[PDB]
DNA sequence: GTGACATCCCG
DNA sequence: ACATCCCG
């Protein structure tokens, strides 16, 4: 009955997973952007010798050029290019880092936001390595519907490039942290859904927080499928804190970071009402001296 | 490496293949329409006392229900339950016809496009039958963007129900046929996309249609990998009509039917004063089934 | 909640 | 566009 239906084959969606050197991911050819991408961060995988400037942008070599991004579709946009998997996170791999800039990975992202509140919520992620010897995150995109004057619900959403590359209204990350491989402690999980746009210091990761089911149902996706949910799963933001580096730390941290990369950093250091920690001194008389 | 990162699975996008007795969809989860739905279509099959009324839409079985339409989501949206595997396809087996009936092989339709327009589509896919041994079918939704005056391109789609169902802008079909296992005519391909707003007669169907590569672009989909681009492949529109079904042709059809349905004097006397009140030039099969139909 | 089975309407 | 420079 069937080899008549299959004799020319069925449609490809382009829906198998692709694995990398340090995160796997879904890829939407109808978008131009991933529909999920996994990543694992450990205290060893967050450290290393590798640059961020030393990579390019530049297009998934295994997606087929028909429906992948191209840099053409985000360049004078008005629109960042936002990796879902952070490069931040294969420090200890030159060669993780320039697969999270295949284009595969990134999504139209608001610069603020990319460089922002989305950049601090990666940074907790990182932060959560000190804390948990392992660390599993899913990030993507999302567009969903805004309830309007009639009542009628409207999923509305731009597509730049020449390529139609769709701009999501929010994304969302999944963060699943276990304290360790041999501990007896549940699983700590959130999920998270940041609207994809400027957002200040004021409002704290927990607002944005919602219910697995619930970011299943939007997403249409299942997260960790694996994981028995009858089992005992904890809150991250119950274990742990679900905060971000404010205003004065998150500052403190980028001079910390750019010192590497020196009389201006100080300069507008101290201009925003900052006080060099002394981490920050020992490092920056270190550079100072080389 | 991936040991690691699969420890708990990787997550799940639903999108495997899902066959039926008579066609096959991918399903999408998170719109809660199919992606592509692909049948095929022959002689046999579009004959048989398969019915439609003894079926009734229900939620797929197979699909989990966080990620499955309801009829609730449909009824009182102002839009209908268009399939994408018609019934009329699967006349032949009286579970074929059921399984078309499952809300993953139906979208949000426009009432007056799905029983109108693309029914005729529907029809000129059966009468294809005729001229061809064999069709097959890929039917499925579109969200395509729009331009605005500024210059921002925009997807913007309805949605509808408790679960969120998306309504398509456009529904588009491949037509793919051949003209019998034993001939060697090269195989008649052809890709249309439909609005999903109510059309006339005066459209006709070589207007809606777009290039494959371009359907397949919008959306994100391969059509039938395995046939041969290289291959001689003919434009369906050149070497069959293309053509649908006029008004006269279609009103006549319909009243032809809404006889045996109608149960009064009344309904029968104001089928044909509908033809001859829409000047149309009722045929003698017709004077058959209304003469017979007036003795009883 | 849906299988079957009656009833009715429209394009 | 491409090299050199600057944003959060
Ligand atoms: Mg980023
Ligand atoms: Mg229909």
């Amino acid at each position: 009955e069937k080899a008549v239906l299959e004799q020319f084959g069925f449609p490809l969606t382009g829906t198998e997973a692709r694995c990398y050197t340090n995160h796997a991911l879904s890829y939407d050819q109808a978008k131009r952007v991933p529909r999920w991408v996994l990543e694992h961060i450990s205290k060893s995988k967050i450290m290393g010798d590798a640059d961020r400037k030393h990579c390019k942008f530049k297009p998934d070599p295994n997606i087929p050029p028909t429906f992948s991004a191209f840099n053409e579709d985000y360049v004078g946009s008005g629109w960042s290019r936002g990796a879902m998997a952070p490069a931040g996170n294969n420090k200890f791999s030159s060669k993780a880092m320039a697969e999270t800039f295949y284009l595969s990975n990134i999504v139209p992202q608001d610069f603020d936001n990319n460089s922002g509140y989305w950049n601090r919520i990666e940074m907790y992620c990182r932060e959560l390595t000190e804390r948990f010897e392992d660390v599993w995150v899913v990030s993507g995109p999302l567009t969903l519907p805004q309830t309007r004057g009639d009542g009628k619900k409207i999923v509305s959403y731009q597509v730049i490039g020449e390529d139609n590359v769709a701009v999501p209204s929010h994304l969302y990350k999944v963060i699943l942290a276990r304290r360790s491989s041999v501990s007896t402690e549940p699983l700590a999980l959130g999920a998270f859904v940041v609207p994809n746009e400027a957002i200040g210091f004021q409002p704290q990761l927990t607002e944005f927080q919602v219910s697995l089911q619930d970011l299943e149902k939007l997403s249409g996706l299942v997260f960790f499928p694996h994981l028995d949910r009858t089992s005992d799963i904890r809150n991250i933001c119950s274990v742990d804190t679900c905060k971000l580096l404010d205003f004065q730390e998150f500052t403190l941290y980028l001079s910390t970071r750019k010192i590497e990369g020196l009389e201006k950093i100080m300069e507008n250091l101290k201009n925003a009402e900052i006080e060099p920690d002394d981490y920050f001194m020992s490092r920056y008389e270190k550079k100072l001296e080389e």
